[PDB]
């Protein structure tokens, strides 16, 4: 995209906010005005002196310059208000575009990047378009218009003086090309550099006590060094773009003053322009040195959010998840069936589930048993539509999961695990999260006593008001996990996928939730990702995955009959 | 702080780059030599007019023309390329200063911080000081030169027209102090409001499957509206205290010229001062307009790194961890005992740990089996020094662990855990983290065969040069657990805590994992907090800890005979 593509795609979100555009240019020629008239009551103040003015002006002339003060600052920042509001709306407008669509990513989108990457982009890349939004553009308006005017009064005055210019005129724009180039790679490649530095500190971060533990202070502090002298590098490199291209272009511009003296030093190109407009032109073309600069001064800044609108633009082009399902799903009060299901994970060879055939009978629940990595999770994940099956399907009440949306899919669908997501809001807020407006205080209330988790809340500063999160009032593996069951309770989600704990809690606790999985919970269509012998025996039906495929299925007398491989798991349990 | 005393403990760090600041000064010294000298040529061309010059030097005019600007040219680059120079150095500075003392902060001090709060820390805070170093600096100077200098010939040309400027200084003085509190105040909002964008962008990458499953993208959609238009605002605020500052400095200061154009009115105040001093003296005023609005300009960019100054050094002066102790142990030999050890979380009110009497014998293994929540991963904690003990100590060697320095305290201790980060760096400069040069590719080579890690490195690109990290190529939970195995058996650590893993792998991985740990790793002093009843059996000695206690101690069949605790945790294993 060149610098004119990319501006036309920035316009549609400057549009909406063109009334501050429109404000500002009105009180800048308004301020125009105002310091005209007080150039033109001045001037003769400073040439000709005091005492060749009237008496009677002198006693009301502090009464004007005080009202022309007061002018020029009302004008001054009504542009300088508006300048900066729609500048700020377009960075705000960014950055929730960035933010939604990254919101719209499929989930195997965030294995292959960063995080610190997408932070600098909603950070960093999208305050870079705020100078060529308001400022920049409104600076090269009047620039512009400055020199179109002293061309045409060029022209005007000689035009034979003037073929200078359209001599000069395609070298300084092929100068300003290369530099916007050049200043639009070296902003690409700062916008990097910010991303890497996130990058290193987030990383920092979280490998804290490995730092403490291995040492290793010295080569975490090198690899840092780095990058901020990386980043400190490319600033450097647009600064020395800049202060090469400013004087170029000045040097190209003064070339033309040193055509015309070279011009009147001859007496026969001399008594023919009436060695009148000589001057004029002459003075001409160094009122239009001064504008030229400006321009190439606001043109850095404008590279700058042009480099970062199409970072940006290519962004929001990207692809988000499939969603082209049409049917809505009320209540899956089927049987989640698995035919000839084959997944293989993006990047990886060997594929993670082969030849699935698996079947959860509603209001059955089904113990998938297996060692780490053999495919469990991944059958978990695909339920949820986190990732697309390479071959088969995958049926809900009798029609594949890719052709219902997304959203009512996932509304039939409920997740309870160990480590649960804390959003910071409120413990109801987050009972009910998403659907606060559905469930009232009396709801959440019966769906948290039917968790057993209204004692702790109770034991809290404002119980179901306590604001809580991931940052702040947090809440132990138990009580999140109790907070989850209610939630899930509450939604009453048709399907359960259960991931069980791992570890043992304390003996109140694990009595807890065991009461609120078993009594309240465990009632509808439930896959659990099983760990204890003793949810494995009060299961309907035990599925055993290995490598990737089912070696074993049936009920727990029938396993132990068979002597397969959940024969040795039992026996080692 | 006052915006003196925040300056001049911001000028340490200018100083190793003062030599950017004298080259910059000497440059637009130089540069302003040339105006003036290019001035002098320049003004009888454009008064007087053409024709009145001599033609032979109308002949070496475009020379000197063209000198002058490739004179400007070079001055000005040199000046804007240390002024940036200087600029970015500092920057850079105080990027690495924040890493290194984030790096030295307590484990305790990251369970009440945000990272997001930290990454803006970095990332936003820092820049902002680039503006007060080199470049606000150089304006203010020569602003206030001007200024001081208008005021000494106002008062050489008329002393008594000139004590409008005495009452008038004040209030500008004023207006000014008033302004850059304000400024101070609204640019530490701009960063407590950047650091809540970073923190609520990263809160939903990390519940984004959390947001897909319950929805919320609308809620989530409003949650950072809230927070990019609190940004929006702030930055608004900002652009209004400068908008409104300006106008009120230039109306102040135009009513001097308003006074001594009322004073001109009078045939007495003018007859007396020879109508020809107040001439002089309103065109100084008019004069000095113009650098009292470039320091009002100027102030606001100075403000927001004197504010961004005043929070970085409250965080650089903030309290590390405690490194009191000055013994330096080369190997740690004996036993490490615990002795009435009482422990209590930072925040939390119950203890974690209570009367704590543990012994790990030199070259034993001792298995700490208990509950999620119970205390055993506190010990962990303990034994490393990421925490203080309230009451009791724990002895290495028959010495306290706060009597020794912690980097040779962390030199006797290797962690081994399934859940293993990974530093982005090649596969042995990860075996080898910190210590590359101490240990050569051959013991690296040795270490990885040892650990049973060969096979797979052997099966990547480049094998041991193959670059990793947590960003890149990762590696499955038994992978990066074979390589901590290699560096654990590289170091030889003489105490080694190991934190088990809850679920098996599968055959091949998990059988080369636990030869390395059983042949390899576990043949010295060794705390397994264990998860299968193999390790049990397998171990030493045994210590039960139910809510921060040692319930029960001793042997397998010893703990089994006994019918305590460990009787009924086996009974369900
Ligand atoms: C063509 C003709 C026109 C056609 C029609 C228009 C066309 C379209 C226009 C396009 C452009 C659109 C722009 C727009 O549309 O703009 C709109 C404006 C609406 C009008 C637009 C149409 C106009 C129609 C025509 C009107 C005229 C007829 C709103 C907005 O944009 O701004 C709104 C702001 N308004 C202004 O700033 C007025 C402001 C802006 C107005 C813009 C005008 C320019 C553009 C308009 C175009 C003009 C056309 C002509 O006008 C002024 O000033 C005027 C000052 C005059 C200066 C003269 C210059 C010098 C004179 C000459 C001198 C010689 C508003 O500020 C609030 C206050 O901020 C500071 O106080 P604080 O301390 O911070 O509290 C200021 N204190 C200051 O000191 C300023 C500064 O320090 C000055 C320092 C200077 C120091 C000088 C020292 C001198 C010493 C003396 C010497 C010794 C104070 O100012 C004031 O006092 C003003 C003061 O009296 C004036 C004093 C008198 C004059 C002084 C000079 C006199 C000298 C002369 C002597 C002879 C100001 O009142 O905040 C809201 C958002 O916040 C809220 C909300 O409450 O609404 C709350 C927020 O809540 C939270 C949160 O969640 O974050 C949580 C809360 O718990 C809480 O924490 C808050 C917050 O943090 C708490 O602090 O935050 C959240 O809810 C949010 C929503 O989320 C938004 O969605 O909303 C903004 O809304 P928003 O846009 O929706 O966001
Ligand atoms: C009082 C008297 C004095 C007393 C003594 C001094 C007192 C103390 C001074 C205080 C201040 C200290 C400052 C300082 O101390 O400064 C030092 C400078 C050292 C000298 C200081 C003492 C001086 C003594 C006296 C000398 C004089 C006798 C080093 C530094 O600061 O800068 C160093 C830079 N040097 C310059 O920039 C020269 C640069 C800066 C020098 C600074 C001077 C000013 C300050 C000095 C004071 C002056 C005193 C008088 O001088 C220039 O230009 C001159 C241009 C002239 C302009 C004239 C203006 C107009 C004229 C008038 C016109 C009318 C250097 O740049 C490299 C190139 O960058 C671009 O190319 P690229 O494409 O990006 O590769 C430029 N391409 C450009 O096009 C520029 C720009 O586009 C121009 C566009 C303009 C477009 C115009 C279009 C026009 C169209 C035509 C019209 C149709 C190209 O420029 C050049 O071509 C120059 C070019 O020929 C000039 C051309 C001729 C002139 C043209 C005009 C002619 C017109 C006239 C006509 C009549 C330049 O060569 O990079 C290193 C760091 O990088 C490295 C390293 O290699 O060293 C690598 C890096 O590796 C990695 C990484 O890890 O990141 C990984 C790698 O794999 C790889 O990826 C790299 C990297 O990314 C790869 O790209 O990165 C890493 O290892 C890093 C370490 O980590 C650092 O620690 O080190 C910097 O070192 P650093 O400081 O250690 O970091
Ligand atoms: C002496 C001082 C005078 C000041 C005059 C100020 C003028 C104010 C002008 C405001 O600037 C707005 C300029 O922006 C206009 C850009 O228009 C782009 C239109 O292009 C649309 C192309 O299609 C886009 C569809 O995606
Ligand atoms: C001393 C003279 C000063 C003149 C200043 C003029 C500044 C103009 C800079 C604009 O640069 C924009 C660069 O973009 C390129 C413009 O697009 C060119 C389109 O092609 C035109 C084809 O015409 C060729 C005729 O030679
Ligand atoms: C017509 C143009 C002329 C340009 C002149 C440019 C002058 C260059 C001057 C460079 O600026 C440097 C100004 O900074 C000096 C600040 O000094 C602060 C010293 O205070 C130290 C106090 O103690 C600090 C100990 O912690
Ligand atoms: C129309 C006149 C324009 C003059 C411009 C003067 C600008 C100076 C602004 C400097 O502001 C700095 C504010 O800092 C306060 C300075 O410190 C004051 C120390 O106390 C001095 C005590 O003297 C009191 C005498 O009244």
């Amino acid at each position: 995209l060149s610098t004119w593509q990319t501006f036309r795609r920035l316009w549609p979100t400057i549009a909406p906010f063109k009334a501050g555009l429109i404000v500002a240019g009105v009180a800048l020629i308004l301020n125009a005005a105002s310091d005209t008239f007080m150039l033109s009551l001045l001037k003769p103040l400073l040439d000709d002196g005091f005492g060749k003015t009237d008496r009677s002006v002198l006693v009301w002339m502090p009464l004007v310059v005080i009202g022309l003060m007061i002018l020029r600052g009302i004008t001054s920042y009504v542009s300088s208000y508006c300048i900066s509001w729609v500048s700020g709306k377009v960075v705000m407008t960014m950055r929730r575009r960035l933010f939604g669509h990254m919101m719209g990513m499929p989930v195997s989108f965030f294995d292959k990047q960063s995080t610190g990457t997408l932070l600098s982009r909603i950070t960093y890349d999208s305050e870079q378009v705020a100078s060529s939004s308001s400022g920049a553009l409104i600076t090269v308006v009047r620039e512009g218009a400055s020199i179109i005017g002293l061309f045409i009064m060029m022209f005007y005055y000689s035009w034979q003086l003037s073929i200078i210019l359209i001599v000069l005129a395609p070298i300084v724009s092929i100068a300003i090309r290369v530099v916007s180039k050049r200043f639009r790679n070296i902003s690409k490649n700062m916008q990097n550099t910010m991303g890497q530095v996130t990058t290193s500190a987030e990383q920092m971060l979280k490998g804290h006590k490995e730092v403490l533990i291995f040492g290793g202070q010295e080569v975490e502090t090198k690899r840092f060094d780095k990058v901020s002298n990386r980043m400190r590098l490319q600033g450097m490199k647009m600064v020395s773009a800049s202060s090469i291209s400013d004087p170029i272009i000045q040097l190209i511009a003064s070339l033309a003053l040193a055509f015309v003296l070279y011009a009147a030093s001859f007496p026969s190109v001399m008594d023919s322009l009436t060695a009148g407009t000589i001057t004029v032109v002459f003075s001409s073309m160094i009122a239009l040195m001064r504008p030229l600069k400006s321009l190439t001064n606001v043109n850095a800044q404008f590279q700058r959010g042009m480099a970062a609108c199409q970072t940006l633009f290519t962004i929001l082009d990207s692809e988000q998840e499939k969603d082209e399902g049409k049917r809505v799903i009320e209540r899956a009060t089927g049987d989640v069936e698995f035919r000839n299901v084959t997944f293989t994970y993006p990047g990886r060879d060997v594929p993670a589930l082969r030849n699935i055939n698996l079947k959860i009978p509603a209001g059955k629940t089904v113990a998938l048993v297996g060692r780490s990595g053999s495919g469990k999770s991944t059958i978990a994940s695909l339920i949820t539509r986190f990732y697309d099956i390479d071959e088969g399907e995958i049926l809900m009440d009798g029609h594949d999961l890719r052709e219902y949306t997304l959203a009512s899919l996932r509304n039939q669908v409920a997740l309870v695990s160990q480590n649960v997501h804390l959003f910071n809001d409120t413990v109801a807020n987050n009972i009910a999260y998403a659907r606060t407006e559905q469930y009232s205080r009396e709801q959440i209330e019966e769906a948290a006593r039917m968790a057993y988790a209204m004692d702790f809340i109770n034991k809290m500063d404002n119980g179901l008001d306590t604001v809580i999160g991931e940052n702040g009032v947090l809440l132990s593996g138990g009580q999140r996990q109790r907070i989850a069951i209610a939630r899930a309770l509450l939604r009453d989600s048709p399907i359960l996928i259960l991931d069980e704990a791992t570890s043992a809690l304390d003996t109140e606790s694990e009595r807890a939730i065991q009461a609120a999985l078993d009594e309240l919970q465990k009632n509808r269509t439930s896959l659990v990702i099983a760990h204890r012998l003793s949810t494995i025996e009060k299961a309907d039906e035990i599925v055993v995955v290995e490598d990737g495929v089912i070696v074993e299925r049936g009920t727990h007398n029938d396993l132990l009959e068979h002597r397969g491989v959940y024969a040795q798991l039992h026996k080692m349990q």
